[PDB]
């Protein structure tokens, strides 16, 4: 889900302008939930914007943003000229796991038929029965089956039974969170405080984005404990101030980049255009714009494909020195010295950062001669694993906030455990609460199916290994071998890239099937992982991955001349395995397509359709053997009339049960 | 593939008798798969059956053991009332990898036109190319494309080269073998050496089965050397003669005339000579020993096929892994297999299981309750993969080798591979004298009786229980689990009962066969106990069924195979009463939410989930981490039903193995 609200104090802006900023916001952060979406603003057409603050209305729609982009428009009794010196408005898109995707289980919650509270949400309300059963019994009634709800319902509560006439607005939403249990980011507006805005968080994503041609009162907010002009944020000489909330720096970024990063139990406040936190920094983001714009590409999806060998060179950009085969991962400075006297490493992750893990456990065996353990994290929590002092686990997280993933981090810290966060989202969870971490550094990921994340994690964790090994005379020239391949890596990516007809060829051949299996071991045993999880997720057709040294233990029964079959044979030590796997595919009459080495003639002589990549070192070629796969799901999609970056029935990053 | 021979020594068989015993013991063999078989015996039809040993007559047909056994009552000249006091008769059934299936590939393979040398051979000889060419040079001609045909041009060249007039037939099999690369178990017959067999393996079975009404002179044959062949060192009837013996390299054709056997080795060369046995090689020795087999475990009986006996039998193959192990008087577990290294075992830092297919489910499916009573890191690895790999093991490993057969060659090679690093090694094993439970440190038999069908289904069920008995007494010295182990070792004394009440569903189950039938594709849905639920399930159905069923992490779902449900694809998910049901339960909104309407495998007395969901199959509650038995077996009966359903025979392997050298 993607919480957005924009407020302009003292900045003049038409009915339309804020409401373009809130869906231009929305749009931002869209592949983050896109099940449904709503918008809530100050209602009426009285000239003056004064006595408009009194009448919030809330537009809310099933679908996409675009769906409420054209319901906000074409509205008869909204007049979009009015102008607003002061205004707050707060929008939301909802990845809805659960119950229907309605306008009334939309964001934002009323708390009222008059609108008098409305709440925008990110998580989840433990203990929102409990709650609505005492709401309902103190009189208030309620229309949705949202646990959001619950929280509107009872920021008016609180008010109706405030000790004094001007309690605060930040003192009602303490007194709500208090009494709250699980996670949540909220923003509320009220017409009982026009203009104000209150943002909390705890335990899910919330910043603030400030605007103002004029100088800044201080650059690190004070916390106050239960409000001067040596306290809050605000311009200096003048009013005129423009607040930006989000869940993701994604919507901000084109407005500002400077941003506070609110944290657990901080409750931020607009009052008087003055930004005050209760219960600290002002940073400056490093994201551009053109990071999270398709450029010339039509998808998100095809632009993160493509520009892999620009991600791969940033993912190794001032740790790798091929001049003299040095490998200095900063973040892992003051920490390598004690993992390296660690006896274990366990990798921790979902979806396709589990893939990465099970992509590089070999060769993290090989340089560490340590035993590796790859989990999923559901299973993870599932079992209890054992898990001791001397284990380092590592982290593989994209977003830094998945939810499966960082409870796996905080059990594993509670047993005393090393941990190390592989993450691509600097204010991250995962990358705060770590003992150390690596910023992949592929830049923002937009496409809801990770691609350039997947071979960026992939590349980190092999540097990691190879910064293990350095101290090993036995081992400098299988270093220098790998380090020869990351130098040769990104040219070779183009080389695989410039195969998009071709593979775009075999795809017609396929998008009318229903199944397809994807067979390969040892190194390439992940890319039949990815490669089948990337065809499920964005083209629906029913692939699926099999190690090939199973096959003669049963699944080799699905293979008929009828069944498609992808396999994959690299010039590694299992190639003899490899080819034996074929021969049992064709002997079945499977006519399978092979990814295979551009010198491997043998094989090319005698499959029909073959995709020839380059070669590269064995612990490396998985990443260019994957890459045909990303592109081949990518056409599929197409071919059967799917849209690549939203794929239906989920969002990106699963921050929620 | 399948080899049985039968030797009476002054034990009178006509004819007739020696032809239905070999054809009956091919009966037992044909199980494995095969695409031809034959015979060999004595011709002639001379009264006096001294003077028929000159002549050796073969039989073998491309097809069935049906087709061969009429061919045999159809031979013209053969008179079939002939009285053997002695003879040998040898049976081959034959899975080709050397030739196409033909009368002339097929087995016994012969060395000449008189047929002077023939043998029969399970395996692969890897260099029969240099034999054939070195054979042709010598003067040899051939007429298969099989490599048997090499080995018994060989014992003709050897014998045609013999230095004395008297070298013994264990001597020419001996230089013969010296000369062989791979695989092989082999059974041996000459006109030279009437009445006469040898017998020798290199990693293949071959076992000897002996019965006579006479004292037997010894339990444990003495090994020789190249020790004189004499009565204190071999097998034989001590007061007269009479005795039969039955080479096999399956004791599923051999219990039916006795249980008493001797378990070759590599490199055993064993004889038969004037009805006595001895054992060469190039103090230790080989045991008689008797099987706990009988013939009815490897029979249909009333049930119309091996898958469907083996469900069903599940209440009594369960019993029969607990027995002698559980006491369910004072609750206690002993497994005597580990009665010399438990204490051992429980010195250790880490288990590492190791397995292929649903053997390595069965440990998917104890992972957790070997964490939670062990309390040791558990690792689960696919044996190829953990080859593949060149995993990090260490002295202080405890690695486990799950094989129903005991011979799967990645497990057995990470078998090898783990010994060599010191690790103690533990075999997990339903095959007396397999390669694995010779081969490891100590072993448990799970003792689930023969398994014949095509798929795993009892072996399964029983691999598990064997698992979590072990798992008992690893944490039988600690106080505060012993109110955990009263309730497991409760369940497991209530589960064979439990498995009958999920087998009365089988209606139930045959419904959702017919709503499947039509169907390319089912994703099976599961967390926690039930993810090996979800696997094996998954494969029972690819192997059986032939339709495209996959098993999916339910954890996993929003990560993106969510993505395939709509109103089309069917689903089945397990929801079972533990201490993941709410995460179940939300799996299941998410799915539902989407247009997807699954069956949902659940508890008998989970009343919400009943109400609101269409078709449940409701299974009986038991202990957490037995479950997963209760729940796997209805996917067993939806494999098997669909597969009756679409016409397909349950019993017949389809993938079997891969092509076959023309070369
Ligand atoms: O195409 C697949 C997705 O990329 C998905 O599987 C993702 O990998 C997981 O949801 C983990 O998310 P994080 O990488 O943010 O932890
Ligand atoms: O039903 C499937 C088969 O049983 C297959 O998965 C595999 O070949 C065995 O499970 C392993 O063989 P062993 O258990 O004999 O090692
Ligand atoms: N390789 C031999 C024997 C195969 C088997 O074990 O049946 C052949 O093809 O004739």
């Amino acid at each position: 889900c993607g919480i957005f609200a924009y407020l302009n104090y003292h900045v003049p802006r038409t009915r339309r302008e804020i409401l373009e900023t809130l869906i231009k916001g929305l749009q931002r952060l869209e592949y983050r939930g896109y099940d449904s979406a709503g918008v809530g603003f100050d209602g009426g057409n009285d000239k003056d914007w004064e006595a408009n603050a009194c009448k919030i209305q809330l537009i809310k729609k099933k679908g996409k943003v675009k769906a409420l982009d054209e319901e906000v428009h074409k509205q008869q009794d909204m007049d979009l000229d009015i102008e607003f010196d002061v205004h707050l408005g707060i929008a939301h898109t909802r990845w809805a796991t659960h119950g229907e995707p309605s306008p009334v289980n939309s964001h934002p919650q009323r708390s009222d038929k008059n609108n008098e509270f409305i709440v925008i949400h990110n998580g989840i309300i433990t203990n929102y029965k409990d709650l609505k059963k005492f709401l309902e019994s103190k009189g208030y009634d309620f229309e949705s089956e949202t646990d959001t709800e619950t929280i509107a319902k009872l920021v008016k509560y609180m008010y109706d039974n405030r000790e004094s006439q001007d309690t605060s607005f930040t003192t009602l939403v303490e007194r709500v969170i208090q009494q709250l249990e699980g996670a949540f980011a909220l923003v509320f507006k009220s017409v009982h405080f026009p203009g104000q805005a209150v943002g909390t968080r705890r335990g899910s994503p919330l910043l603030i984005g400030v605007r103002s041609e004029h100088k800044l009162s201080t650059d690190h907010i004070p916390i106050l404990y239960r409000v001067d002009s040596t306290t809050c944020l605000f311009p200096v000489e003048e009013k005129a101030v423009e607040y930006y909330f989000a869940s993701d720096a994604s919507a901000v970024i084109e407005h500002t980049n400077r941003v506070i990063f609110l944290e657990d139990d901080d409750v931020a406040a607009v009052v008087d255009g003055r930004l005050s936190i209760h219960r600290r920094a002002v940073q400056t983001l490093q994201m551009e714009l053109q990071q999270i714009m398709k450029g010339n590409f039509s998808s998100f999806m095809q632009k993160e494909i493509f520009e892999q060998p620009e991600s791969v060179v940033n993912t190794m950009r001032g740790r790798v020195n091929f001049d003299d085969y040095t490998v200095n991962l900063g973040g892992l400075k003051d920490h390598i010295k004690e993992i390296q006297r660690c006896r274990r490493l366990i990798l921790i992750a979902c979806g396709t950062s589990y893939h990465a893990g099970v992509a590089t456990r070999q060769v993290l065996e090989e340089l560490t001669e340590l035993p590796v353990m790859v989990e999923l994290a559901s299973d993870f929590l599932d079992r209890n694993t054992p898990v001791f002092r001397d284990d380092v686990c590592f982290f593989l997280s994209q977003s830094g906030e998945t939810a499966d993933t960082l409870m796996g981090l905080r059990y594993c810290k509670e047993r005393g455990a090393l941990t190390v966060g592989i993450t691509n989202t600097v204010e991250s969870s995962i990358s705060r609460e770590t003992d150390c971490g690596v910023h992949i550094n592929a830049g923002p990921e937009i496409g809801v199916a990770s691609t350039k994340a997947y071979t960026s994690q992939f590349v980190s964790l092999v540097m990691f290994a190879l910064m293990m090994c350095d101290d090993r005379i036995s081992m400098q020239e299988r270093r220098k071998e790998i380090m020869l391949g990351l130098k040769r890596l990104p040219d070779l990516i183009k080389e695989v890239l410039s195969m998009d007809d071709e593979i775009q060829k075999l795809a017609t051949e396929l998008y009318h099937q229903k199944s397809v299996l994807i067979m390969g071991r040892g190194y390439h045993y992940a890319t039949c992982l990815e490669g089948a999880l990337k065809i499920k997720e964005i083209t629906y057709m029913h692939s699926e991955g099999i190690l090939a040294g199973e096959l003669k233990h049963g699944p080799l029964a699905l293979v008929d001349k009828l069944m498609p079959v992808i396999m994959i044979i690299m010039r590694d030590h299992t190639y003899a395995k490899c080819q034996n796997a074929l021969q049992q595919v064709v002997a079945r009459q499977g006519r399978p397509v092979v990814i295979c080495d551009k010198e491997d003639t043998e094989t090319i002589k005698n499959t029909k359709r073959t995709i020839k990549v380059p070669h590269s070192v064995d612990c490396l070629q998985g990443i260019l053997s994957v890459i045909p796969l990303q592109l081949l799901a990518f056409h599929l999609a197409v071919l059967r009339g799917y849209d690549v970056d939203f794929p239906r029935n989920l969002a990106k990053s699963v921050t929620v049960e």
